[PDB]
């Protein structure tokens, strides 16, 4: 049943995902789906969340918990950056002059994995110049990973939460 | 003529490559050399430089002009950290209480290129705890790239100071 799959998923969210705050919302929003197709969804988020949150730490920025816009960043901090490209980091630290960016991501192949990478650099690397004469220094970090591992799961719970996503996802195929 | 190949590298040396304060040094030491296998040696260590620089320019730090160390660099600002691995950077900068470590490669091939980008993740990834305890927190960038292009040089004289450079390798062979 998708049911059994459903409280499953639930019952991993609720007793191995690490209690970390920055995770909270996201879990009570998985928690709140019935539908497969939606739990699906929440559920490819949550995993998502766990990675993000991760590299944030392990890069010494803050998660972009609220999905803000370097733009909004920077207004924020009392910076006038007028004209920017639309663009939301995984993480940034505004520290004196220096804006950190953080972005990252997770790709299965090596030739995968570095044509994301160099995307990802050329992405940050497109607002250098129009940060510099807004006074600020681009602190660029481009984070790939080879798996979908993190702090706040154990490995056999983050193998256990994909294997019932997939059941889901084929439910819904 | 071995001394033609060496007297074609000097003027690319002098002709072509951007007058950066940061390159008159290796550019100096490549110069003074006559024998095929140092002109070689400091003529790999001249190229790797303009590419360390670029990273250290891009990710918004400083390069690590005189090859300091972790502990050498902390010290320098007045932070003791007792008992920490040998770890020189291709670029630092100490910001508040947050460094900035920049570690840059070039990988031609994607499995090459992932294989490198995950060591130095795990490189700098090693001294995260150890500089939380002495209240730093670490900013660790790894830069990968997938050619030995840099703002120092012309694509053309890139290109033709690694087929001469070549040439003098073969010489020696």
């Amino acid at each position: 049943h998708h049911d059994e799959i459903i409280s499953e998923l639930r019952e991993l969210c609720l007793n191995y995902i690490e209690q970390d705050e920055r995770l909270s919302r996201q879990k009570l929003n998985f928690l709140g789906q019935r539908e497969p197709r939606m739990v699906l969804i929440e559920g490819l988020k949550l995993l998502s969340r766990c990675i993000e949150i991760d590299s944030a730490d392990k890069s010494g920025c803050t998660h972009n918990h609220d999905d803000k816009s370097v733009e909004t960043i920077l207004v924020e901090s009392g910076i006038v950056c007028p004209g920017l490209p639309l663009i939301i980091p995984d993480g940034y630290k505004l520290i004196d002059n220096s804006l950190i960016l953080l972005e990252c991501f997770v790709r299965s192949t090596p030739a995968s994995f570095e044509k994301k990478f160099i995307e990802d650099t050329n992405k940050l690397a497109c607002i250098r110049e129009d940060l510099a004469v807004a006074g600020v220094t681009l602190v660029p970090i481009v984070d790939g990973r080879c798996d979908y591992d993190n702090s706040f799961m154990p490995e056999w719970a983050n193998f256990k939460f994909r294997d019932l996503l997939f059941k889901l996802l084929e439910y819904s195929n």
